């Protein structure tokens, strides 16, 4: 009970900031997650023996891919932690429990290929889950691990609290399907502007959690430019591999996934910032004003890509 996780001074201070990088020491990441769980949720939230066994099972079920790896799981969980800590009173106990676990589990068993590639390959998962293919698989993987003997971190919740938390996690993971983000933000924009947004409405909370999940999932665009730029190599490493696999199926991939078209990436990032990233962090700042540093970091990084295209770097 009295066993608190403590980080070195520099991490203890920087972990509270949105632009925190979790560092290259893999063996510190579980402790960084437990630290955030204890401060975000409480030391009572989870049995430490069960939590530690859950964390290491999740880690085992993330693959050795360039981007959709264990580091991403923890990095996304950290963004959620920063949003929850800056929005203390807005979220219930069950939501702070569920969401940190949802983020850690949101890309479980990712092979580094899009829902689109699974469909064109005719992968079994595409037959099992017609839409949001990988995300339904991520939730499936999350339930499987929870049901491993001595892994059920929610055991002390009631039947209805258990069913509520797993429903928060399912919606949260399904919302990381970027295909579902465009309509979710648009609805949230209308609701905010017409002033019909109501956080006591469960359907409206769901949409706001959805947007929070997109913002956490994209948080690599909200880091210091050195972090954002080097993470962008890992992301394009996966895109170009999928491009290669499309060519193998006899399909020219989109320029974004074509390694023969690397020159187009700077402009491709501009579109992504303008079409997805900036809108996402703007709506989020409108609903949750203390999340404004994500929008500011994201705009700084937009400018850095503009500087790449102008040949200044
Ligand atoms: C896996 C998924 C959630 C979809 C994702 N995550 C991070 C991304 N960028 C990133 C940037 N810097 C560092 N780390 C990650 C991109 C991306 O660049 N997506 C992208 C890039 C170009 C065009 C495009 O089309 C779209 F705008 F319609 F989404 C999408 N996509
Ligand atoms: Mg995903
Ligand atoms: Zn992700």
């Amino acid at each position: 009970g009295l066993m608190q996780f403590t980080l070195p001074v520099r991490l203890c201070k920087e972990i509270e900031l949105f632009h925190f990088d979790i560092g290259p020491f893999e063996n510190m990441w579980p402790g960084i997650f437990v630290y955030m769980v204890h401060r975000s949720c409480g030391t009572s939230c989870f049995e430490l023996e069960k939590l530690c066994r859950f964390i290491m099972s999740v880690k085992k079920n993330y693959r050795r891919v360039p981007y959709h790896n264990w580091k991403h799981a923890v990095t996304v969980a950290h963004c959620m932690y920063a949003i929850l800590q800056n929005n203390h009173t807005l979220f219930t106990d069950l939501e702070r429990k569920g969401l940190l676990i949802a983020c850690l589990c949101h890309d479980l068993d990712h092979r580094g290929f899009s829902n689109s590639y699974l469909q064109k390959f005719d992968h079994p998962l595409a037959a099992l889950y017609s839409t949001s293919t990988m995300e339904q698989h991520h939730f499936s993987q999350t339930v499987s691990i929870l049901q491993l003997e001595g892994h059920n971190i929610f055991s002390t919740l009631s039947s209805s609290e258990y069913e509520q938390v797993l429903e928060i996690i399912r919606k949260a993971i399904i919302a990381t399907d970027l295909a579902l983000y465009f309509g979710n933000r648009k609805q949230l924009e209308e609701m905010y502007q017409t002033g019909s947004l109501n956080l006591n409405n469960q359907s409206h909370r769901d949409r706001v959690i959805g947007l929070m999940m997109t913002a956490c999932d994209l948080c690599s665009v909200t880091k210091l430019w050195p972090v954002t730029k080097l993470t962008a190599n890992d992301i394009y490493a996966e895109f170009w591999a999928e491009g290669d696999e499309m060519k193998k199926l006899g399909i020219q991939p989109i320029p974004m996934m074509d390694r023969d078209k690397k020159d187009e990436v700077p402009q491709g990032q501009l579109g992504f910032y303008n079409a997805v990233a900036i809108p996402c962090y703007t709506t989020l700042t409108q609903i949750l004003p203390p999340t404004e540093p994500l929008l500011k970091a994201c705009r700084d990084n937009l400018s850095q890509w503009e500087k790449v295209i102008r040949g200044e770097e």
